[PDB]
């Protein structure tokens, strides 16, 4: 049950929820493309301490995940599932949603990402000691650039990243399956109607997004083992919660 109106109405409320919950405006990100970090500024970032860079990136990651919580809270029928399923979906999905959202701050053209006010390439994150991880993040953004996503496509796709009935630990598995289906119908209908069905074959596999979150938790478990007090005192609580009950607080406001 759902007609060609109830499926279409979902499309526009998904695009709306997404529009209203992005950390950065795409128009803004596009106009700052020529504001690039100097050779001296890149060298300043490389000279910064690993733990300083870690705290900066973790703070920025937390900043973005907070907007993913607001996207989830406005997503049709997400607030109607149980609190345990809301956390299950956000714990597993929020990072992946930022991993897709991230492509809007990318520029395949110059291979740079927007960070702390200006655009900069992979070598801006050398201090982190995440040679392969930052590389994967950059390649993942490069691959999504090739798809030339519309904002409405990013909205429907990210909503499907978050609404995954296959996430382990889901209590009302069928209530999440029912929701995932309507969003899939809304996405594929919008792709059909816009003559953009050809993207389906080119969307990244399920494992591309899964290995990225896993690599993040692996390098984090390494950094935390060498600087445990740095993570306790300077890392954000919601960051430590997601990768190391703030989510329950966010889910009420
Ligand atoms: O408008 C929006 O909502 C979007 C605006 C743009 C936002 C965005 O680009 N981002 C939100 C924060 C940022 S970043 O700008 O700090 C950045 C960092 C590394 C990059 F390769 C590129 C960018 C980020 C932060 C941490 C991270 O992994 C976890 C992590 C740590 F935490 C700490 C150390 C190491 C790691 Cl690996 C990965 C990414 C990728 C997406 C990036 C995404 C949301």
């Amino acid at each position: 049950m759902a007609s060609l109106t109830e499926i279409e109405h979902l499309v526009q409320s998904v695009c709306k929820s997404y529009r209203e919950t992005c950390q950065l405006r795409l128009e803004d990100l596009l106009r700052q493309r020529s504001n690039i970090f100097s050779r001296e500024e890149v060298t300043g970032y490389q000279r910064k301490s690993m733990w300083e860079m870690w705290e900066r990136c973790a703070h920025h990651l937390t900043e973005a995940i907070q907007y993913v919580v607001e996207f989830a809270k406005r997503l049709s029928g997400f607030m109607e599932l149980c609190q345990n399923d809301q956390i299950v979906l956000l714990k597993a999905g929020a990072m992946e949603v930022v991993l897709v959202r991230m492509c809007r701050a990318y520029n395949a053209d110059n291979r740079t990402v927007f960070f702390e006010g200006k655009y900069g390439g992979m070598e801006l994150f050398r201090a982190l000691g995440c040679s392969e991880l930052i590389s994967s993040i950059f390649d993942f953004s490069h691959s999504l650039s090739a798809l030339h996503f519309s904002e409405d496509e990013i909205a429907l796709y990210t909503a499907l990243v978050l609404i995954n009935a296959h996430r382990p630990g889901l209590q009302e598995k069928r209530k999440v399956e029912q929701l995932q289906y309507n969003l899939e119908l809304a996405f594929h209908h919008h792709l059909c109607k816009t003559h953009r069905q050809s993207i389906l074959a080119k969307l990244p596999p399920k494992g591309k997004l899964r290995s990225l979150c896993s690599q993040h938790v692996e390098r984090l478990q390494i950094f935390q083992h060498l600087h445990p007090i740095v993570v306790q005192a300077a890392f954000p609580p919601l960051y430590k919660e997601l990768f190391s009950k703030i989510l329950h607080r966010l889910l009420q406001e």
